[PDB]
C-alpha cells in the first residue's frame, strides 16, 4: 500500500487533450437527461424503479472514456468491450439519446418494455439485441466475465484467428460489488496470463447500497493491497487538481499523514458537513495542515474535490493503463456518491438545473424536458467528432455473424450412427463427435474444447496430441485448461459462445466438467449466458445419480436437468446411446451456427459408464431431436404397457421390458426419451396455443403423437420430476415415474439403482402395479413380483434416506 | 513476496515436543491402512474409486496436528473445527480405525454405504452424522465456509453467548483448489474481522489433478503475494531440515537465488528423476551452488526433502500461527504429491511398505492386511495419550443439541393471524414475525438475522435500532450485515444454522436477500448445507417473476422454487398472506428447534408488493403447513371449476373467481396453495408406498383430500412446472396450469402479469376453456372472453420472448 494520494503526480500527468468547458456542457446535458428519464418513470407511480446516485458519481469517469478512449465496433475488430456497471444504464441511455441513437419515445418508456418501444432497466442483450452486450447487473459476474473475455481476446490473437490487439476490455465495478467472491477470486489469472488488455475501473465512492463498504477501514487501501498483491498495476485517482498546490506546499508531510490515517467513515461524514466543519475536523487535526488552509476561505476548502471527478486526473489514469504492458491495470477512482444532488443525494430538480448549469428555463423545468443539441451547435459537433475519431458509437451489438460456415453433415458422423463393436459411453461418443468436427475444414479451428483441470476423467487426453493445450502446450494450443475453476471455465465458454456477436467471429465452445458443478455451482452465470445469447455446448459429464456411483453425495447428479430446464434458451438432452449424441450435436451445431443462427445453447449430460451401443434405427433422427422415439415393440399376450427411459437408465427399462414379456407375457412399446424437457416445452406450447384458440382443432404435443394409451412407466437417473414434467401431455391415463430423488451416497451402480428404486426390478413392479389397477392382473402377482425381486417394500423413501 | 525458503529459521524454531520415531511408526501404519482401504475397494472392480496420492503428500501435516494441535469436542466447547480436505478421507478413516473408532468391516466397506456400516467417499454429515462435520469435497466451499465459521465463533463470543476463544478453525486446502473463485474471493474478510482463530493450511504440492497448478510460475509465491496483500500472516514451510546446513554455509546467497528463480515445472521434473539429475540441473546451475553439495553423494542429495514432510518445520509453523493475533494465518506447506509411491506416485505396493518400513512380509502383502496396535503397545499408548491431552477424538459430530428451548406458541403470533389494518406485503409479515420471536426470552438472542447489504429494500431497517448491527453497530450487535456477498451471507447462515451441532448451541438464522441470488447463485452451498444438516430459514425476498416488476431479466425470479425442490431436506413455501407466513415460520421453528429436532431447513419466498391481508380462516393452520387449504366456495349455476394460486398471484386468481361467478355464472372452489412442492412430495410418497403395498389400504395424497373433481386451473408467479408438479395427484381430469416461463423484463406489474399470461383475465379464459371442452358452455364464450379481455392469442409464447 502506498500513500493515500494520486499514483500519478501532476509532474507526470499528460496535458488533457479535450475542451474541458465544452465537455462539461455535454456531460451536464447527459446528467440531466439521465435524471429526467428516471424521474419521468417515477411520475407514473408504477413502481418502475431506477437509480440516479451512482451514475452521478461516475459520470465524469465514463465521459472521459467516451471522449478519449472507448473504441467502437469497426471493420477490424469488435472495439473495446465495455462491461458498463448495470445501474448506471440511465446515463448510457441519456448519452445515446443525445447522440441521436435513441428517441424521446424510448426514454419515456424506460423500464416499460413489454409493448416494444422501451428500454431495459439494465444491460440485457436478450431484450435489446442491437444495443447492450454484457449483462453486469448481477454483481460479481461482470468482473470475472471480463477477465476471461480479455483472456479469450488474447487466445484469438495467439491462435491466429483474429487480430484483437487494439481491443481493451473495461470492467466498470462498484466498490461494494468487490465483496462478491467472484469479483476478486480470479484476479491472479490476469497476472498469470499477462492480460494487459484488461482494465478494472472501480468506482470508489466508499459506499454500498445501505452504508459504507468498510466505514472503520479504508476500502481503497484494501483493494490496492490485494490487487498489488495479485500482481496488478494499481492506479489510484484520489484527488482533484485543487489539491496539487496544497500537497507540494506541505513540506511537513502531515497532510499525507492526515490523509492516510483518516478512515472511510470520517471522509464520508465530511462529505455531509461544510467547509467550516472541514477545516475544523480534518485540516484542524494538526497545526501544519491547519496552516496550509489558514489562508483559504471556507468556500475554497469546500471546493476541494475527489480525483474521480477531475477529467485531468481520470485521463492520466486511463492513458497510463493504455500504455502498460505485462499485466492488468485496476484504476481505483475516488468519487462522491450522489454527487451534486444535495437534497436527497420540484426544488430538488431546480437545484440540479442550477448546480450543473443545465440549459432548461424556468418556464420549461416543470415539464421535466429532455435536452438535445441541434446539428450545427458546438456541443453536437464535438460530441460526434470525438466519437467518429474512435470509430463510432457504443454500446451497440450485432446479433448475427456474417460469414457462412460449411458445417459437417450428419453423414459425417456416420460411424457414430452404427452399432459399436466395443462397449463405450456417451462421453466417449461426445469426444468422437468432437473429433469429427476437428476434421471439418470450415470449423476445426473455431472449436473451443474447455476443461476444468480434469481431462482424463472425460477421456479428453487424446485430443491434446492433436490440437494441444493453450499455454502462452503453447500459444497455439487449442484447448482451454482452466484448472479447478468452474466459474472461470464457464466465463471462457461464454466469451467463446458469444464471439460470433462480439467479434463477428463464430467460435464453438464445448465445456465438459462434472455435471454436479454446472448449473448448481455456476447457475447465475448460466442465466447471464442466456441473457448474453450464448451459442455453445455445456456437456455435463459423469452425470446421473446412480452412475457416478462411488463419489457420493456432493457428486451424484440427479437434478442438473431440473436446474437447466429453468433457462428458457438452454436446450437440454439426456441421451442413452452413441448415435443420439451424434444426432443431437449435429443438430445443435446446425441450429446455432448454420443459417438459422438460433439463439440457444445446449446442455447435454453424458456418462462415464460403458455398455453396448446399438445402431440408430432408420428414420429416428427427427424423433431424437424432438425428444422421444419408439425404440422397440415387444410382443405379449397378457397385457401391454409403454416403457420410457433416458441416459444410463434406459438400459434397465429395456431389461424390464424383456422380463415383463418373458416372465409375465406383458408386451410393451419401449421409448428412448432423449429430452423430457424439450417434450414438456413442446407440450406447454401446444396447450397454450389450444387455450388461446378455443375455436380451432386442438394441436397435439409431439410426445402424444409418438405414444399410445397403454399404461406407462418411466425411469431415469434423475429425480421423478424430470419425467413427471410431461404427465399432462402423455396420452395414457396411468403414467408412473421412477426417479432418483434423495441425496446420493457411495456404492456400486447396482446397489444405488436398487436403493433409488429405478432399476429393472422396480420398473417391472411399477408396470405390473398399473396393470393391476386396471384389473388385467391380480394384485397378488404384483405382491409376488415384489418378493421375487427381493424388494424391501418398507425401506425408507430414498428422498428421506 | 519473501525468499523461497522457510519463514521460520532454525534459530527460532521451538524444540519438537513429540517422540519422532514413535510418531513415524504410527504414521506409517496409518499410511498403510489408508492404502489397504482403497486397494481393497479397487479389487472389488465395482468402479468404487478413491484417491491415495494426496493423503500421502499431506499425511505428516495432519499427523503433527493430530498429535499436538487439534482439540476434540469437549465439555466447554466444540473443539477445533477442522475442514479436512475432501479426498484425503481414507487417511482419516485409517487413523480412526487405529484409534478403535471404526471396525475392519467398516474399512472393508469404504465407498459402499447403502447397506449400513459402510464409509462415505468424502466428509458427508448427512451420511455419517456422528462422524463428519463439514462437507469440503466441492472444492472452493471449504475455504469460504471456514472464514465465516471463524467469524461466527467470534460473534458468539462477542455476543456473550458462548466463550469460543479456545477454538481454532482449520481449513485444509489444496493448491489447485485455490483457483476456485470462492477460495480467495473472501480472504479479505478475515483481515477486516481480525480472525486470529482461523488458519488456512494449503498443501502446496504444486499440482492439481492433471498437471501443475502453474508450471511456468511459482504457485507458492502467487499465494503468498495475494494473501500478504490481503493482510494475512503467511508462513512458508518450504524445506526440510537437511537443507539447513546448505543454506547456512552458503554465504554467496546463490542457493537462495536459484530457489527463487526455479519455476514449479522444473521442481516437479526433479522429483521424477534422481540425485545425479538434481546435482547437474539444479545445484549445477551455479559454481557456488555446485560447491555446496560437491562432497555429498547423489543419495544424500536425493534425500533432500520438502518442508511439509518434516515434523519439526510443520510444528514450528502451527505453533507460530497459534500465537499470531489480529489477523488470520495461512500456512503454505510445500509437499510431494505421490510421496513414497515414487514409481506410480498385490506387491507393487511392497515399495510403499519398504519406503515407510511397514511390518508386513512379501507374502501377506498380497492379502492387503490391516495393521493395528494392541492395547499395551508403545504405539497404542502414545496414540491415545496425545489425543487425550487434546480432549479426545476428531472428527466426531453430535446430531442433536441438548438444551430445551421454550419456543413461542402460534398464539404468540396472534396479531399476524388477524386481518391487517393496512395493506402490507409478505415481507413485512416476515419482519413482524421475526419481531414476535425477538420478544421470546428463550430464543431472542439466538436469532441471527442476516442481510447482504440491502436492508431497506426488505424493511429490515427498523430492526437495526432494536438489536443492532454486528460490528466488533458494535460487537454486541445482533444482525449480520455481510455486504454485497451472497455466498458469504450464506456461509454465515450455514455456520449459524449448524451451531446446534457444532457448539451444542442452537442458533436460528434468517437470511433475507433477493430471491434470484439464492439457489441460482449459491446453489452448491445450499446443497452442502443440506449435507451439513443445516437448520435455519432462507427468505427469498422480492420474489416472483412479475412482482419485482421494474428490475427485469436478471432479477425477476420465477424459478427459485424449481431449484429449491431439488434439495431433499429444504422445505419450500410460497405464501400469499401474512397469516400463512406466521403459521409457516412458527411450524419451522418447532420442527427444527423444538423437541422434534428435524433435520430440514426452510425456504420461504416473500414479496415486495402490498395488498389486503385477510384474517386466517378458523382451523386452517394444518392445511397451511401441509401445503393447501380451501379459502372459499363461490356459487354459480352455469358451471363449476377449482382455482388454485400461490404467492402474489393468488389474489388475481380470486379476482378471476369473482369474474367467473358474476359474468359467467360459473362457481368455484378457491384454494391457496402454500407449497406445491410439499404437496408433490407427499403425493410421490403416497404413490410409492401404495404400489409397494398393493394389497393394503392405499394412502391418499393430501392434495386429493382437499380438492375435488371439477376442472381446475392454477396460476402462480413461477414457471408452469411449479404448479404442474402435483398433476399426477390432482383428483380432476382437467388441470390447466399458467406460469411465468420465459425471461423477465421491465414493466408495470399489470403489464408483466398480462405478458406472462398469469393474470385474472387468463385464469378466466383458462377456466372457460375447460368448461367449453366439456360442452358445458359454448366454445364461443371462450372466444368472446379472449376478445373482451384484450388477450392477444397470437403473441409469441413468453418462454421464447
Ligand atoms: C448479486 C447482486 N446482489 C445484490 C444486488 C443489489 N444491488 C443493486 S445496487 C447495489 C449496491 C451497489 O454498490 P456498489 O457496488 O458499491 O456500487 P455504487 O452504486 O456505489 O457505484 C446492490 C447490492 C445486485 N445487483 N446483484
Ligand atoms: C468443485 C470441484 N471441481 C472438481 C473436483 C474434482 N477434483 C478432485 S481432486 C482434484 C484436484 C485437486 O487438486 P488440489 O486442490 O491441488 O489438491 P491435491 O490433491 O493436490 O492436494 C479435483 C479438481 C472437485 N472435487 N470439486
Ligand atoms: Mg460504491
Ligand atoms: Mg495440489
Amino acid at each position: 500500500i502506498s500513500n493515500y494520494i494520486n499514483t500519478i503526480p501532476v509532474e507526470e500527468q499528460p496535458e488533457y487533450p479535450g475542451n474541458l468547458e465544452l465537455e462539461r456542457r455535454i456531460r451536464s446535458a447527459i446528467r440531466w437527461n439521465a435524471i429526467m428519464t428516471v424521474l419521468r418513470a417515477s411520475k407514473k407511480d408504477l413502481e418502475l424503479g431506477g437509480h440516479m446516485a451512482s451514475f452521478q458519481s461516475s459520470a465524469t469517469i465514463y465521459d472521459v472514456c467516451f471522449n478519449h478512449f472507448f473504441r467502437a465496433r469497426n471493420e477490424q475488430d469488435g472495439g473495446d468491450l465495455v462491461y458498463f456497471q448495470g445501474h448506471i444504464s440511465p446515463g448510457v441511455y441519456a448519452r445515446a439519446f443525445l447522440e441521436g441513437r435513441l428517441t424521446q419515445e424510448q426514454l419515456d418508456n424506460f423500464r416499460q418494455e413489454v409493448h416494444g418501444n422501451g428500454l431495459s432497466s439494465y444491460p440485457h442483450p436478450k431484450l435489446m439485441p442491437e444495443f447492450w452486450q454484457f449483462p453486469t447487473v448481477s454483481m460479481g459476474l461482470g468482473p470475472i466475465g471480463a477477465i476471461y473475455q480479455a483472456k479469450f481476446l488474447k487466445y484469438l490473437e495467439h491462435r491466429g484467428l483474429k487480430d484483437t490487439s487494439k481491443q481493451t476490455v473495461y470492467a466498470f465495478l462498484g466498490d461494494g460489488e468487490m465483496d462478491e467472491p467472484e469479483s476478486k477470486g480470479a484476479i491472479t489469472i490476469a497476472t498469470r496470463e499477462k492480460l494487459d488488455n484488461l482494465v478494472f475501473v472501480i468506482n470508489c465512492n466508499l459506499q454500498r447500497l445501505d452504508g459504507p463498504v468498510t466505514g472503520n477501514g479504508k476500502i481503497i487501501n484494501e483493494l490496492e493491497g490485494i490487487f498489488e498483491g495479485a500482481g496488478w498495476n494499481v492506479i489510484k485517482v484520489m484527488w482533484g487538481s485543487r489539491w496539487d498546490e496544497l500537497l507540494r506546499k506541505d513540506t511537513s508531510g502531515k497532510l499525507i499523514q492526515l490523509m492516510n490515517e483518516t478512515v472511510d467513515g470520517d471522509y464520508q461524514t465530511f462529505k455531509s458537513k461544510d467547509g467550516a466543519y472541514v477545516r475544523e475536523h480534518f485540516f484542524g487535526k494538526y497545526p501544519e495542515t491547519a496552516a496550509l488552509v489558514a489562508d483559504w476561505t471556507d468556500e475554497q476548502i469546500w471546493a476541494l474535490n475527489r480525483g474521480g471527478h477531475d477529467p485531468k486526473k481520470i485521463y492520466a489514469a486511463f492513458k497510463k493503463a493504455q500504455e502498460t504492458k505485462g499485466k492488468a491495470t485496476v484504476i481505483l477512482a475516488h468519487t462522491i456518491k450522489g454527487y451534486g444532488m444535495g437534497d436527497a443525494a420540484m426544488d430538488g430538480v431546480r437545484h440540479i438545473r442550477d448546480r450543473f448549469n443545465v440549459p432548461v428555463s424556468d418556464a420549461d423545468i416543470e415539464k421535466l424536458p429532455y435536452i438535445t443539441f441541434p446539428e450545427g451547435s458546438e456541443e453536437h459537433t464535438y460530441l460526434h467528432a470525438q466519437r467518429q475519431k474512435l470509430h463510432g458509437y457504443l454500446p451497440s451489438r450485432q446479433p448475427n455473424f456474417t460469414e457462412k460456415l460449411e458445417l459437417p453433415s450428419l453423414q459425417d458422423f456416420g460411424a457414430l450412427l452404427e452399432e459399436q463393436s466395443k462397449e463405450i459411453s456417451t462421453t466417449i461418443a461426445f469426444v468422437r463427435a468432437l473429433n469429427v468436427m476437428l476434421k471439418n475444414k470450415s470449423i476445426k479451428d473455431r472449436l473451443v474444447p474447455i476443461i476444468a483441470d480434469e481431462a482424463r476423467t472425460f477421456g479428453m487426453e487424446g485430443l491434446f496430441r492433436q490440437i494441444g493445450i493453450y499455454s502462452p502446450e503453447d500459444e497455439k494450443g487449442q484447448i482451454l485448461q482452466e484448472g479447478i475453476n468452474e466459474l472461470g471455465a464457464g466465463c471462457s465458454w461464454l466469451a467463446a459462445a458469444t464471439s460470433y456477436s462480439t467479434n463477428n467471429l463464430p467460435m464453438i465452445p464445448f465445456y465438459i466438467y462434472y455435471s454436479m458443478f454446472g448449473f448448481q455451482r455456476i447457475g447465475d452465470l448460466c442465466w447471464a449466458a442466456g441473457d448474453q445469447q450464448a451459442r455453445g455446448f455445456l456437456i455435463g459429464g459423469t452425470s446421473g445419480r446412480t452412475t457416478l456411483n462411488g463419489e457420493g453425495l456432493q457428486h451424484e447428479d440427479g437434478h442438473s436437468h431440473i436446474q437447466s430446464l429453468t433457462i428458457p434458451n438452454c436446450i437440454s438432452y439426456d441421451p442413452a446411446y452413441a448415435y443420439e449424441v451424434a444426432v443431437i450435436m449435429h443438430d445443435g451445431l446446425e441450429r446455432m451456427y448454420g443459417e438459422k443462427q438460433e439463439n440457444v445453447y445446449y446442455y447435454i449430460t453424458t456418462l462415464n459408464e460403458n455398455y453396448h451401443m446399438p445402431a440408430m434405427p432408420e428414420g429416428a433422427e427427427e424423433g431424437i431431436r424432438k425428444g422421444i422415439y419408439k425404440l422397440e415393440t415387444i410382443e405379449g399376450s397378457k397385457g401391454k404397457v409403454q416403457l420410457l427411459g433416458s441416459g444410463s437408465i434406459l438400459r434397465h427399462v429395456r431389461e424390464a421390458a424383456e422380463i415383463l414379456a418373458k416372465d409375465y407375457g406383458v408386451g410393451s412399446d419401449v421409448y428412448s426419451v432423449t429430452s423430457f424437457t424439450e417434450l414438456a416445452r413442446d407440450g406447454q406450447d401446444c396447450e397454450r396455443w389450444n387455450m388461446l384458440h378455443p375455436l380451432e382443432t386442438p394441436r397435439v404435443p409431439y410426445i402424444a403423437q409418438v405414444m399410445n394409451d397403454a399404461p406407462a412407466v418411466a425411469s431415469t437417473d434423475y429425480m421423478k420430476l424430470f419425467a413427471e414434467q410431461v404427465r399432462t401431455y402423455v396420452p395414457a391415463d396411468d403414467y408412473r415415474v421412477l426417479g432418483t430423488d434423495g441425496f446420493g451416497r457411495s456404492d456400486s451402480r447396482e446397489n444405488l439403482r436398487h436403493h433409488f428404486e429405478v432399476d429393472a426390478s422396480y420398473v417391472v413392479v411399477a408396470a405390473l402395479g398399473e396393470l393391476a389397477k386396471r384389473g388385467e392382473i391380480d394384485k397378488k402377482v404384483v405382491a409376488d413380483a415384489i418378493a421375487k425381486f427381493n424388494i424391501d417394500a418398507d425401506k425408507v423413501n430414498p428422498r428421506l434416506a
